[PDB]
């Protein structure tokens, strides 16, 4: 859900 890496599309963590 955001620009860095946490859901299976792009996720708001680092």
């Amino acid at each position: 859900g955001g620009p860095l890496a946490g859901e299976e599309m792009g996720g708001i963590t680092t």
